[PDB]
Order: structure tokens, then sequence, then C-alpha cells
């Protein structure tokens, strides 16, 4: 049921801390450091199940700003500046919003 199940804390504590700052979000960089790139796709799915709050099988841009949340509770929220890019760069349908293929090329291309 956590991010600690899948993932070391450290690392999860580095790479949040990485982006204190605001709109200072990367999203491969942080992948990187969080070591989702060491995972299997199944606990890539995993992860995104966890930030697919309303269990809708999309991260909507509501979802995607607590992305860091996800790893970490105290973390802070992205700006609506730093969601928008990212559903530019996940969104590849045109849809809006972001399905477990779309968050696993995310992942994958990290
Ligand atoms: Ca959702
Ligand atoms: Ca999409």
């Amino acid at each position: 049921g956590s991010m600690t199940d899948l993932l070391n804390a450290e690392d999860i504590k580095k790479a949040v801390g990485a982006f204190s700052a605001t709109d200072s979000f990367d999203h491969k960089k942080f992948f990187q450091m969080v070591g989702l790139k060491k995972k299997s796709a199944d606990d890539v799915k995993k992860v995104f199940h966890m930030l697919d709050k309303d269990k809708s099988g999309f991260i909507e841009e509501d979802e995607l700003g607590f992305i860091l949340k996800g790893f970490s509770p105290d973390a802070r929220d992205l700006s609506a500046k730093e969601t928008k890019m990212l559903m530019a760069a996940g969104d590849k349908d045109g849809d809006g919003k972001i399905g477990v293929d779309e968050f696993s090329t995310l992942v994958a291309e990290s």
C-alpha cells in the first residue's frame, strides 16, 4: 500500500529534495533518482495505480500535481505550470490524461 514497499526511502528522500524549489521539476531526473528504472514493468504499473486517486485508469491533471506526494506525503504540490508541462510530455493521444501505457513510456524514456 506504500511507496516504501516498492522503493527505497532514502532514494525517495533525495529525489524529492532535489525538486524542493518551485518550477524545478524534471520527471526524468526524478524517476532515475527514485529508482523506477531499476524496477519491473509491473512495479511501475503499481506506481501508476497509486497515483490514480479516483481509479479511473488515468492520471488526470488534478492528480498529476500530487505525484511527489505519492512518493512522499510531506512533499509539495507541483505548480500548474509544472503539471501542465508534465501532462504535455506524458499525454500522447491528446485525451488530456495519462494511462498506464503512457506512464510506462514516461519512466522508460527517463
Ligand atoms: Ca484518475
Ligand atoms: Ca493520454
